[PDB]
């Protein structure tokens, strides 16, 4: 594999799309690789990690409990509810809803949680409160995946998302337990995580949330490192490519391979 930046360029050439990327030390925030780091990309499902950060902040404040059972109706369900559709009779706890949102990409779980934090406006306010002045959520699932060209709704920048993830995971804004919970939810991805492990060399740590959208939008927020440590945050977004999902996946994997082969920088 070539150097990370050279691979990123190749990916734009092959895909005819825009790639946005940040590689950042998790402990310190040192930026290692930055490409289109200040350009806007749709968050898609990656917003769910921020959402559950906001939920945990409420838990820490005594305004929420992870144990609290939420009951909902079939009419509340939106497209793709693999966990939440199974609990119309018995409900789900707030913590279970965050697990379903993050580890199973359950859209109804995400919307139920979004309601608890004051909707898209509330989550945007939370972002402003932790010092992210760029990322914005405007819509609910699944409209937030629309990825219209030039539409600022429901977008982040790679630099903003990386900084925000680091804030939630490490800055002591969240309690120790809450930081640990948010990390464990990302470790526990039931879909991409296990497949990624199968193709990672031995010794590489992975935790992640993936996302997809219209017009080729695709992305991942990940923790990655050798020696079985979450050494770095890697944020990669793609937009405005006509390519197959398989090729978008391949290109993101290729950027990963470049990082792995050229890790010491
Ligand atoms: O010399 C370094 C390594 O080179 C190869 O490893 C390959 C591996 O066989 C391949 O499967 C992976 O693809 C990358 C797949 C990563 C999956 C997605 C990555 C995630 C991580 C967070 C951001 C991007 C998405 O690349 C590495 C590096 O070339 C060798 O197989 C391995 O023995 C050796 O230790
Ligand atoms: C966010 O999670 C999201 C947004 C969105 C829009 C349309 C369709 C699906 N979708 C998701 N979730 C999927 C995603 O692609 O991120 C999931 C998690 C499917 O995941 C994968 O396909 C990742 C993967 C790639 C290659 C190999 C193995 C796994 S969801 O549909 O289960």
């Amino acid at each position: 594999s070539p150097q990370p930046l050279e691979q990123i360029k190749l990916s734009e050439s092959q895909l005819s799309g825009r790639v946005g990327m940040i590689e950042m030390d998790l402990a310190s925030g040192r930026t290692l690789t930055a490409w289109r780091a200040d350009e806007r990309f749709p968050m898609m499902s990656t917003f769910k990690v921020v959402l559950c950060g906001a939920v945990l902040a409420r838990v820490d404040a005594g305004d929420e409990q992870l144990e609290r059972k939420i009951h909902y109706r079939q009419q509340d369900l939106v497209d793709y509810s693999p966990v939440s559709e199974k609990h119309l009779a018995d409900g789900m706890t707030v913590g279970e809803l965050c697990a379903a949102a993050i580890t199973m990409s359950d859209n109804s779980a995400a919307n139920l949680l979004l309601a608890t934090v004051g909707g898209p406006a509330g989550l945007t306010a939370f972002l402003r409160q932790i010092g992210d002045n760029v990322t914005r959520l405007d819509r609910w699932e699944t409209e937030l995946n629309e990825a219209l060209p030039g539409d600022a709704r429901d977008t982040t920048t790679p630099a903003s998302m990386a900084a925000t993830l680091r804030k939630l995971l490490t800055s002591q804004r969240l309690s120790a337990r809450s930081q640990r919970q948010l990390l464990q939810w990302m470790v526990d991805d039931r879909v991409a995580g296990p497949l990624i492990r199968s193709v990672l060399p031995a010794g590489w740590f992975i935790a992640d949330k993936t996302g997809a959208g219209e017009r080729g939008a695709r992305g991942i927020v990940a923790l990655l490192g050798p020696n079985n440590k979450a050494e770095r945050i890697v944020v990669i977004y793609l937009r405005d490519t006509p390519a197959s999902m398989a090729e978008r996946n391949q290109q993101i994997a290729g950027i990963g391979a470049a990082l792995i082969e050229h890790w010491q920088r």
